[PDB]
């Protein structure tokens, strides 16, 4: 019911409740008041703000409190609190009393404020998050209890992923008046021209009750008005379509009245640009795109998985810089700030829902009981991003155990959910592991798109790159020949790698062999006709739990976690600015 | 044999043939002229002098091959090469003709030059030298071949040990000139007084051929002479005992005579210390010993494996300083060099054979066929080492499978080779691994002393600090419950450490965890009466091999690979500094 992004209009009056909030691990009443002992900071991961090991490993519940003012609310208005997301689990209240829920770390939700409230002078709220991962939650814990002899229990959440458990109020809480009669939803399709000159749009705008007359102006990057409609269609022509790398935004201003007046009004951008996956090729604007880019993380240093704008358009550009033109939101939906960017900058998002970590330890399919969260997730996902041009492709999960049975049925209602309701239709894909090779892969054959992990080289024969290159030709030359049609994507490849760490022998975790393991995997990629697409683990350098493997986080970043890059930058942006965006390697 | 130090007396010329040799990585005839398109340093390891990977990761024969001008040699004398060690594998050649083998890479041999060159001009000295390890030696190899479709074979080895399988000449080659009546070996053992004031020198002169007289002249520290004898007994008054990090060493010239004229001569040094272990207790000159030390590897930069006295004097000064007083041969018998500079600085040494990877990645001892091998190094070892005061204890294997059936039976007549060989019958130990619990392990019955390699918080319970004190203090009570009169030292305990890394959370591979795990393994060893030594892994960090768990070689060195101390090493001297060398846990 919040997919829309927050705005300021003439009709919504949004307030930031950003700042210091009182704070605290562990139990508290909503009912009593919440000291300044401690307290934090919106929006933030908590963890790497604790100074203790103890305190960082927290788990269970943890508050925030805090007396906010009471604006203007007239009497045909209502508040409401709309959560960019927490993380993971939320209850809300005001003044004590319980007034909404949610389930999922990275997708926003609103909360009503009652309307007995709107005429006191304060109120206070509480936000009691939960960070516990368990069999029923995306992405997936292994959760359990220990009786500390003392008489307490104490929570402890293994991960089933490869990134640390960042938990908090990760993104923007605003204060939302807005009318009671308002703008629900909008949705934008459009059908391009056969000479790509001309557009039928097609708005679809979501209303609580009902109203006289649905208005819509649309204006281009000039802020001219360009269209005019009240029948939710309208005809374009002169259209500037959306690039990659050189993004156009249309805004359509949507207008609803009731007896001639104004009760609402909001405003949408979207971009004109076609997309159809077809013959092992992937086509943007009825061209051939290869993409380049990375397997991103919510992360940084001291905010973890807390939201940085500033983060976003210093990675973006640096992504532009490169050559590169993509990124896969992994593993969980990024910020709405981020896709907002994207959309701006015109670069290609692959979408990607919490899914991570469906895989035990056999039997994950009898054990994993996602089904729930991952069919809210598809819903919020899609609701919230299906406007964005550069949402290109959704994930249905990521690296899941797929050769396992009862996969095949696991995933083929929630391959469907996405083509239901996704209105532009657009490719889904599914992440694999190297576990499910192409004959032991049972999932393959609903999605549109195979995308692999793969680590050759890393993994599989680490430090032996001779035998790696005729391990990773020989697997793709099985995927393209099981699925001839299928464009194939490398999500993941890389190695870790610490800068300083130098060698002239080819020695994994040094510089020198992270340019040597994505040499040879280039000449490998680009003998496979149907490879339309790589993408490196990861962007940069990103926190992770302990695990013996695992040298302080997560090292095969490109660049390192303060964004400064390592040896291998260079030689990726001779490749990368050497093969063009728009790319066919059937020639 | 070749037990005895190389030497320059009135009655033997000792040249050193160290420098640069023509060198191959390959095949060759030794009929043939090496080119000098390749050469290589005697002494070194030639690994890290190659440039390329290719040619340091190469198995198989190598070659050495230089002409030598021949000296004068008498009637009398005889001309033999003298290699301090060749690894693994050498054959030996003059002028093309096989002349010399051996087999096993850490200790001494020598070959005789044949008498109908000795009026030659020059000889031409081949050394075919060979690194290939498999289950017929030690160290121990996963040898395999595979057949690059060339027509040619490649050899590789699959070390079944923690260390880079370094190889070449490491120690210095001499061409020894020498009666052909010689002393061949003297052993030198005493018998203190109770008051500890006065000695029984036995000694045992062995020659060649017969001899009128053996005349033994014993000379102190300031080279004066306390006792002379030609029957191979002395009793000496006044004595110096060698003390641990107070070094004294008598020195003891021995002189054969042929016809009342001088035949050879030879000084070989000693010292007067007693050794004893009872009721849980190491005893050097009857006082409990604390073992404050290292687990050391001959690794520099660049050398390699190769002897740096440089480096030996450099790392045992550094002992010295940070109160430590021993350090453990791991995992092959270091250079005599070592062994004569811890006699002169009083520092204790753990003797130990290259009998590591005994261990198949159950039915080890079914697998294994290193009896004859595993022989010849205790052997040799003893023949070699018997009269260095330093040397205070044997090791008989590192970390095998000793909990598998047939470990009792392999190692039971090696410990009593042990016993046999040495004349001062000093304690034999064996290094246990973590998998052989004190339930499982079936060998630790055999030795005096309870040596334990344990990484609990590292590779158990890895940054997991809390649960790692638990499990570290319930085995070490086992084993001090299960062999009551044995006393325990630890081997092996440390945590992989990258200089610069840092955090406030305890994440290992840290400066600050390095420092948190040790400071909980001291608590724990604290309470153990038993215990009656601690050993470090690593004194500094060495290299290995690729394998994931390797971030660039080992990093659990307290100093880095240069020497340089890492943030650890401050809390070490505190410690070491304040617990004495003679330290009773009884009390
Ligand atoms: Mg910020
Ligand atoms: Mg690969
Ligand atoms: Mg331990
Ligand atoms: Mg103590």
């Amino acid at each position: 019911n919040a997919m829309l992004y927050p705005l300021l209009t003439k009709t919504r009056n949004t307030y930031d409740l950003g700042g210091i909030w009182n704070f605290k691990l562990g139990e508290h009443n909503p009912n009593e008041l919440l000291p300044s002992d401690e307290v934090m900071v919106i929006p933030t991961s908590f963890n790497d703000l604790m100074v203790s090991k103890e305190k960082r490993d927290y788990i269970g519940d943890f508050w925030y409190e805090k007396v906010i003012e009471v604006p203007k609310v007239s009497e045909d208005e209502e508040m409401v609190l709309r959560f960019g997301s927490v993380t993971h689990q939320a209850k809300i209240y005001v003044d004590g009393v319980l007034v909404g829920e949610h389930k999922g770390g990275f997708t926003p939700f609103e909360v009503l404020v009652p309307e007995c409230k709107y005429n006191n002078e304060k109120i206070k709220v509480s936000i009691c998050a939960n960070n516990v991962l368990d069999y029923t939650t995306l992405p997936v814990g292994n959760y359990s209890e220990i009786i500390q002899e003392d008489g307490s229990i104490k929570k402890k959440v293994r991960e089933n992923f490869d990134f640390f458990n960042y938990a908090g109020v990760h993104r923007p809480l605003k204060l939302m008046i807005r009318p009671k009669n308002h703008i629900f939803d909008i949705t934008i399709t459009s059908r391009l021209s056969d000479d790509l000159q001309s557009a039928d749009l097609h708005f679809l705008v979501e209303t609580n009750q009902k109203v006289d007359e649905v208005r819509i102006s649309v204006f281009d990057e000039d802020n001219k008005l360009v269209g005019e409609t009240k029948d939710s269609r309208l005809f374009l022509s002169d259209v500037h379509l959306w690039e990659v790398l050189n993004a156009y935004l249309y805004t359509a201003r949507v207008e609803i009245f009731v007896d001639n007046q104004l009760q609402d009004v909001y405003e949408e951008n979207f971009g004109l640009r076609e997309i159809e996956v077809t013959n092992g090729q992937f086509l943007l604007n009825r061209k051939p795109i290869y993409f380049k880019g990375f397997g991103k993380h919510e992360d940084t240093f001291i905010n973890g998985r807390g939201l940085n704008e500033a983060a976003n358009l210093m990675d973006l550009n640096l992504l532009k810089d490169m050559g590169a033109n993509s990124f896969r939101t992994s593993h969980y939906p990024y910020s709405e700030e981020m896709m907002r960017l994207a959309d701006r900058m015109g670069v290609l998002v692959i979408d990607e829902v919490p899914a991570v970590g469906l895989f035990q330890n056999n039997g994950t399919w009898n054990l994993m009981q996602t089904k729930a969260a991952h069919e809210q997730a598809i819903q919020e996902l899609v609701k919230r991003d299906k406007n964005h041009p550069s949402v290109v492709m959704w994930v249905v999960a990521n690296e899941p155990a797929s050769h396992e049975a009862g996969a095949h049925d696991y995933f083929e209602p929630l391959v469907k959910l996405y083509k239901d309701l996704d209105p532009q239709k657009r490719p889904v894909t599914l992440v694999n592991i190297l576990m499910a090779t192409p004959d032991r892969d049972q999932v393959m054959d609903l999605v549109d798109v195979v995308c692999l992990n793969r680590y050759y080289g890393w993994y599989v024969d680490h430090g032996d790159l001779t035998n790696a290159e005729v391990g990773i030709r020989k697997e793709l030359l099985e995927w393209q020949d099981k699925f001839p049609d299928k464009p194939i994507i490398i999500t993941e490849y890389g190695a870790d790698t610490l800068p300083g760490l130098h060698s002239t022998w080819n020695i994994p975790y040094t510089e020198e062999f992270q340019c040597d393991f994505y040499e040879m995997s280039h000449r490998v990629f680009d003998g496979i006709p149907n490879l339309v697409g790589e993408q490196v683990w990861n962007f940069a350098d990103f926190e992770t739990n302990l695990m013996i493997l695992r040298v302080q986080g997560n090292h095969k970043g490109l660049f390192s976690r303060n964004r400064q890059p390592k040896q291998v930058v260079k030689e990726f942006k001779k490749r990368w600015m050497t093969i063009p965006h728009y790319h066919n390697k059937k020639n």
